[PDB]
Order: C-alpha cells, then sequence, then structure tokens
C-alpha cells in the first residue's frame, strides 16, 4: 500500500521459503528494513525475487533460526 513494503523470499534454501516484507524505506532514506516475521511458505518461487540469508542481519536470521530452523551447529561457536 502505498508502495512502501513489497514481499520477496529469503534463499533459505533449506527447502523452504520464508516470504519477508521488506519496508524499503526511502521516506526514511532508502534503508531497507526488514520485517520481523519468519512466515515461511512450501512453495519454492522462481519468479519471485529472493535474497540469500547472507544479506540478513543476524537478528533476522536469529528470528528465522528460532522459529523454523533450530539449526545450531557452528553458531556461536
Amino acid at each position: 500500500m502505498l508502495k512502501h513494503g513489497k514481499y520477496v523470499y529469503i534463499d533459505l534454501n533449506n527447502g523452504k521459503y520464508v516470504k519477508v516484507r521488506i519496508l524499503k524505506s526511502r521516506d526514511d532514506n532508502s534503508v531497507e528494513k526488514y520485517v520481523l516475521t519468519s512466515h515461511v511458505s512450501k512453495n519454492r518461487p522462481k519468479n519471485a525475487i529472493v535474497i540469500k540469508m547472507d544479506n540478513l542481519p543476524i537478528e533476522v536470521k536469529d528470528k528465522l533460526t528460532r522459529f523454523f530452523l533450530l539449526e545450531h551447529h557452528h553458531h556461536h561457536h
């Protein structure tokens, strides 16, 4: 609505993708504020734009992790 947030998917690549709302805040400046939700879709999109986890901040990845992933292999150690 009014061009502020777009929905893209994060390339979790783990069999599911998370539908992330990227708040493009041109009003802010040009900073893309990432949504706090980790809503995953079963759908692995080809047409939609996927952004890899590598681009996502530590807290966003943490939310992804604590919700659906729960992976702790070599992180924090």
